[PDB]
């Protein structure tokens, strides 16, 4: 059995990506589906930060101390399922054929009691990223109205686009400030990928500035808990919401291309 799959992503950081991924996948999960949410960063510690949880085990111990993955699984609130990162550039680029295949194999096994399996992407999509983000069903984009961050999400998107994803990008405009501006910038990032790389782009939200999120974040609650009724915890819970009604053989083909 396999899960619906999702790549959530950036160009570059400083957009509150990491804290979309999990606030989305409460929400999911809220509405009764298995979450299996993966943090594939570089830093460690940050969905249990934000959880009130502890730091513990991490994939990053798959690599170092060779755990089995199943042994990495931790509860969230809501009946969530993640494993936390840490993991660098140099655990990536050591691996061997015969260590590929257990981390797929694993990752199969576990990932086969969940309908959903979130990958929580490091910025860019350099190195092994692209491999997760040429497999998965769908890419979430994260940005911001800042035109720095809009400049960043169309390099992010013709790069996937160029180099031969073809999953649906879909866009979540984060501190949009609105109201029409979180459509303003959507609809022109829209524009322009579907002139010069012929590719169709989804919106699939517009979250507030709110100060309910860095309450929540500083408190250690994550924004949709905390305050349901909240700007942006409304906006999440839209999104979860509007999106729910072979991963693996592309993936194992891409990191064995050499």
């Amino acid at each position: 059995p396999s899960p619906r799959t999702i790549a959530v992503t950036s160009g570059k950081g400083g957009v509150g990506k990491s804290n979309v991924s999990l606030n989305f996948s409460l929400s999911l999960s809220k509405l009764g589906f298995r979450v299996l949410l993966l943090d594939m960063d570089i830093g460690m510690g940050n969905i249990d930060i934000l959880l009130g949880e502890s730091s513990s085990l991490a994939l990053a111990d798959w690599f170092s101390a060779r755990l089995p993955l199943s042994e990495l699984v931790k509860s969230g609130p809501e009946h969530l399922s993640y494993i936390a990162g840490g993991t660098g550039a140099a655990q990536w680029q050591g691996l061997d054929t015969a260590s590929i295949d257990r981390f797929l194999t694993e990752l199969q096994a576990v990932a086969s009691q969940y309908d959903y399996l979130i990958f929580d992407m490091g910025a860019g999509a350099s190195g092994e990223r692209l491999y997760f983000l040429k497999s998965v069903d769908d890419v979430f984009v994260v940005t911001t109205p800042e035109p720095t961050a809009m400049t960043d999400a169309y390099a992010m998107m013709k790069y996937m686009h160029a180099a031969g994803s073809e999953a649906p990008f879909s866009v979540i405009v984060n501190r949009a400030g609105k109201e029409r501006e979180g459509y303003e910038v959507f609809e022109r990032l829209k524009h322009v990928t579907g002139r010069f790389l012929n590719k169709d782009i989804a919106l699939l939200g517009i979250i507030p500035e709110d100060r309910t999120v860095a309450r929540a974040v500083v408190s250690q609650t994550p924004f949709v808990l905390l305050d349901p009724a909240a700007k942006a915890s409304k906006a999440v819970r839209q999104m979860a919401f509007r999106y729910a009604p072979r991963f693996f053989a592309k993936l194992r083909q891409l990191f064995l291309e050499r």
